[PDB]
Parts: structure tokens; C-alpha cells; sequence
């Protein structure tokens, strides 16, 4: 398989975070192109199951998708990618950057992760974990979606928590949580609720309010991907469209204020 390297070729050279799975670190590849690396820990999880993920990685390619690079597939196993110089999205709308993003840099962000899932969705694919915490960015606010592994109750559609029915349309009610994401920098949706209660509001009809000073346009998009039926809810292209043209078609008279 081409996707093959040798062990000698990589370096890894910081660490970038610990989990179950294993680790990720930054480093060189070749001696010349930065890359990001994922290992598997060989005696903590199944090296099968590890495998699928990077398959999945193989067949999807887009510029709003985080890129494989490369494969060690025998333990222990390392996964080669792009290398994206700001972290997750979740760390970064919560960091110092945070508090300079404005409502144009967040809408733009939400585009670029709208133009990702709008090519999952072509390619009827299903995502299943979007959420701020599986977006990576990189330089020039440049945001890709990562993490297949799937492929969070506040983050998932009610008929894909209760019942198992994942589809694009439960991606696009994860979206509209994830508005909220970037729209509050990044606090955890549905503040002071714990799980069983966010559950049983939403059946009942509870959606969260207008984020502070985020435009009514754009909480009516998020109202938009929460609706109770899948099928009524838009479709990733529709979103990509709406966001990209936001400040001229929806919002032209958009002000700048103190946090958006
Ligand atoms: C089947 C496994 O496929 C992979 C392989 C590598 C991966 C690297 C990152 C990643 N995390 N981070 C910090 C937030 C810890 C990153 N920072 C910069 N670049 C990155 N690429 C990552 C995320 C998911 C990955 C999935």
C-alpha cells in the first residue's frame, strides 16, 4: 500500500496531547515537511478498529478536510497528517486569540467547516462528532474537520441519542451546537444543564437562546439545523452558502460591538 513509510523517516519532535487511544505530537517528516502524528498505544486498544478510521482517511479528500499524509500500519502504529498550527477550535476560541474573533472571522470559520461537511455530504458520508473540539485550524484562520474515528448528548440530534439514526441531518443539528461554540467562544452549550435534563428539554421544545450580542439572523440558522424533524432541517451546501454571503445577503449593516 503507497500510503507506507518507513519508521526512520518521521521525527517526532513536541508533544501536542495524551488520550486513551495514544498520543499526538508535532514533527518532521522526510527532514523536510512538518507534519502532525498520531500513535496508537499497542496494549490499550484494537489495531483493527485503529485501522478503519485512517481508511476512511485514505478515500476523503478535501482542502476543508484534515489531510493524510502517510501510514505506519503494524504496531506500533503511527498516523501521519497536516499539520495544523493552532490546535483544536475549542482551545482556540477559549484562548488568547478568543477574544479579538469577531463575528466576521467566527462566520467565516463556520463557512469553511460548512464547505468540510458540504463534501462529506456529497460524498454520503456521516460525520457523526461534530463538535468545536474536532476542528482543527490552522494558519490565516484556515479551519478543516477532523477526526473520523466515529464516522457528546449536548452536541447530537434527539432521534440520533435516543434511537441510533445518525444521518448528515443529525451532523446538521450538531452544526447549529456548534454555531453556539464559536459564537460564545466556545463555552459548553446548554450552561448548567447536565445531560438528562438537556434531554428532556429539547423533547419538549427547549432550543438556547440568542448567544449575547450574536444578530437574531444568525440564531434563526441555528433554530434552523435544531429542527425536531431531520428532514426539515438545511443541508450543508445550503449553510455553506448562507454563511459565505452572510455580510452582504443577510447582515449588511452588521456593526462591530464588544465581543462580536
Ligand atoms: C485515524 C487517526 O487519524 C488522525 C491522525 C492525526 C490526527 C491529528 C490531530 C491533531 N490533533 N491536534 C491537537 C489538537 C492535539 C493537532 N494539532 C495539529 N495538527 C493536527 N493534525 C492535530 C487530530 C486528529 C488526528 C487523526
Amino acid at each position: 500500500d503507497a500510503w507506507e513509510i518507513p519508521r526512520e523517516s518521521l521525527r517526532l519532535e513536541v508533544k501536542l496531547g495524551q488520550g486513551c487511544f495514544g498520543e499526538v505530537w508535532m514533527g518532521t517528516w522526510n527532514g523536510t515537511t512538518r507534519v502532525a502524528i498520531k500513535t496508537l498505544k499497542p496494549g490499550t486498544m484494537s489495531p483493527e478498529a485503529f485501522l478503519q478510521e485512517a481508511q476512511v482517511m485514505k478515500k476523503l479528500r478535501h482542502e476543508k478536510l484534515v489531510q493524510l499524509y502517510a501510514v505506519v500500519s503494524e504496531e506500533p502504529i503511527y498516523i501521519v497528517t497536516e499539520y495544523m498550527s493552532k490546535g483544536s477550535l475549542l482551545d482556540f476560541l477559549k484562548g488568547e486569540m478568543g477574544k479579538y474573533l469577531r463575528l466576521p472571522q467566527l462566520v467565516d470559520m463556520a463557512a469553511q467547516i460548512a464547505s468540510g461537511m458540504a463534501y462529506v455530504e456529497r460524498m454520503n458520508y456521516v460525520h457523526r462528532d461534530l463538535r468545536a473540539a474536532n476542528i482543527l485550524v490552522g494558519e490565516n484562520l484556515v479551519c478543516k474537520v477532523a477526526d473520523f474515528g466515529l464516522a457528546p448528548i449536548k452536541w447530537t440530534a434527539p432521534e440520533a441519542a435516543l434511537y441510533g439514526r445518525f444521518t448528515i441531518k443529525s451532523d446538521v443539528w450538531s452544526f447549529g451546537i456548534l454555531l453556539t461554540e464559536l459564537t460564545t467562544k466556545g463555552r459548553v452549550p446548554y450552561p448548567g444543564m447536565v445531560n438528562r435534563e438537556v434531554l428532556d428539554q429539547v423533547e419538549r421544545g427547549y432550543r438556547m437562546p440568542c448567544p449575547p450580542e450574536c444578530p437574531e439572523s444568525l440564531h434563526d440558522l441555528m433554530c434552523q439545523c435544531w429542527r425536531k424533524d431531520p428532514e426539515e432541517r438545511p443541508t450543508f451546501e445550503y449553510l455553506q452558502a448562507f454563511l459565505e454571503d452572510y455580510f452582504t445577503s443577510t447582515e449588511p449593516q452588521y456593526q462591530p460591538g464588544e465581543n462580536l
